[PDB]
């Protein structure tokens, strides 16, 4: 395969469906990326992740650089080898988790922080850590602007991000092995302000990336406002490259985002809430800990093709979660990631068949 | 298959190898039974348990009767259906865990206790709970005599156990469906005293069971003393029925026990210590959390055929366990149960080939 090729096979409105071809495999778009925090998609073997239909996973740079360490993973052969996932891996650039999870000192150079011991991240180190991990899709080092932000603060933050975007580009390009085998995505910032989003889009396009993220959303603004910002922001991005909305989201968030032009998603919601007892169903989420499932012999979801729904009942999984059993986390997680992959498959198919608008409407009437 | 048929195919000294045929499957002996505490072998899907080579698992009556409940499991179709294990299940009779895990009041009728809310166990209720769970091999309700015990106390306790053994027999036999489809094992008691062991053996034989456990060991007496007691105790049991040593044990315990006539084993050591970071290897156990494995690319064990050793390194599993990741528990557990099944396979094969004595010696020189 090529280093990177994005092809759009079909369109409906702003929605697109297609493929990203990369050396380690093909990514069907719109894609959902299960999250591998610390070199594991929690409670799943990689074969199980693959079995659910995932084409690519995300790795968190912040966690990895702290434990087990990027240089160590490099010494051991790279993240793919280490965790046993041989398909593409997208790595985040680390700043978002630094600011939300670590003491910190921000500067034009980057950020120094204390592990939750003293560490540094900058455009150059971020890009080098992603290289050491052997990431397929490298994210530019950015600043996710807190919400709400005043226009002045949003602008200052966005401008720094665009300076860091150029630095990220140059660091990536300076490393031949990385530039020849990996892709680099830029991240748009600008909070909820259309002109700042535009300036950011322009800056990123002039630098040039393999793909473009819409950064700075799903940070407390709510779905209405996130959709409003996507409405004007995604058309600013190059049409012929993938559009990634990081940290999103609930099933309806994903559907609405695809309607507005997004091709890629990641979120911990299916894994984390699965361990928390929340199961996604076509009729909306259920909390399996609830007493009403204690004798319910139906599967988590009536239609789901996953192995969990083929084999075990709500009543059993209720018991496991109640009991704090590891197999409960395993089964809930497998189902929820399978459910997300089936959602993405239905989106892809409906776009390919020009019935996505109808799918979105049907999905919503039943889910709610 | 028959309800119950034990065949001995080969003998070496006191060791035997053969098969137990039951309606839900064949059990290769000497057998190791992974423990399913609360309707799950911790951190493993039942298919994974089967993949390691297990033919039968144990279920804990105490835990099940408390959560989710025996009657509830019965309503839902039985333990096999509930947890997704379609092969034989041996259920313990519950007293051992009552006395070690629950406030309690002991009487000739049985034991009342408070869940760790008020519950009762007796020969009759124990046998009924095992029926409700749909157990294949039912254990008589006994009293595991604490160690050390004076001869008087050992005798009093053993005598009660033998009265309870008769009550267990009669309760089992009174339930046609149970008597036609399940087997009943009696448990020998008597602490470390040869004459009490003999009286117990005699009592159990006169009642008549499908199999005989050596109860009251692995309760603090140490291997030397456990082997000494097995030396005289196992020959007292009927030769033509299975001999079960419950709660044993370490690999060397198992080897030594087979040398003395034991055909069946259960223990939490491979599962619990696996989650604790202890991995069994042919060169002895290792603690994977130790820093010396942080960059060790070898599998947990050099020879092990399990899927974990085919695919992941010590260094990765070290990281997972260090990080408290669920996949670490999963992988450690799968390896350790596979290791135990491979140990049992080597024992069976060596007995069948009349080289067990040599295997035991070789095993020991390398393991220690
Ligand atoms: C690593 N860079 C980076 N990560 C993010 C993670 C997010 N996660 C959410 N909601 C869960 N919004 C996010 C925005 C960004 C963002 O703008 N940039
Ligand atoms: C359920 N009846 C019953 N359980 C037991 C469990 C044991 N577990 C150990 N060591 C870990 N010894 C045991 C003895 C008995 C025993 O004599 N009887
Ligand atoms: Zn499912
Ligand atoms: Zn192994």
């Amino acid at each position: 395969r090529p280093r990177f090729s994005f092809s759009i096979a079909a369109r409906e409105g702003k929605a697109r469906t297609g493929t990203i071809e990369m050396k380690r495999g093909v990514i069907r778009t719109p894609a959902f990326m299960p999250v591998g925090t610390a070199a594991t998609v929690k409670a799943l073997k990689p074969e199980t992740v693959r079995a659910t239909g995932a084409d690519i996973i995300l790795g968190n740079t912040y966690h990895l650089m702290l434990r087990p360490g990027a240089e160590r993973i490099a010494k051991l052969g790279g993240l793919h080898s280490f965790m046993g996932w041989d398909r593409p891996i997208l790595t985040d650039s680390g700043g978002y988790q630094v600011m939300s999870l670590s003491l910190t000192k921000q500067s034009e150079e980057g950020v120094t922080f204390k592990s939750h011991s003293r560490h540094m991240l900058s455009p150059e180190r971020s890009i080098e850590i992603q290289h050491l991990l052997g990431s397929d899709i490298v994210m530019a080092f950015d600043e996710c602007t807190p919400y709400p932000a005043t226009p002045s603060r949003a602008a200052s933050s966005m401008e720094r991000s665009m300076r860091w975007a150029k630095r990220s580009r140059d660091a990536f390009d300076s490393r031949k092995e990385q530039a020849e085998n990996a892709a680099l995505f830029g991240i748009q910032q600008g909070s909820v302000f259309e002109n700042l989003r535009q300036q950011s889009a322009d800056a990123l396009a002039e630098i040039g990336f393999d793909g473009y993220a819409v950064g700075g959303l799903a940070v407390g603004e709510g779905q209405d406002e996130m959709f409003r910002v996507l409405d004007f922001s995604v058309p600013m991005l190059p049409d012929d490259k993938p559009h990634y909305l990081m940290g999103v989201g609930k099933p309806d968030d994903i559907v609405g985002a695809v309607e507005r032009g997004i091709d890629m998603f990641d979120c911990v919601l299916p894994t984390r809430s699965g361990r928390n007892g929340q199961a996604f169903t076509w009729d909306g989420p259920i909390n399996i800990r609830n007493a009403r499932f204690s004798e319910d012999l139906k599967p988590l979801d009536s239609e789901c093709h996953c192995a969990v729904c083929q084999k075990w009942s709500r009543a059993y999984i209720h018991h496991l979660i109640r009991a704090g059993e590891i197999l409960g986390a395993m089964l809930m997680t497998e189902h929820n990631i399978a459910f997300y992959q089936q959602l993405m498959q239905k989106i892809r198919d409906s776009i390919s068949e020009g019935r996505f608008s109808q799918f979105a409407q049907d999905f919503r009437a039943r889910y709610f």
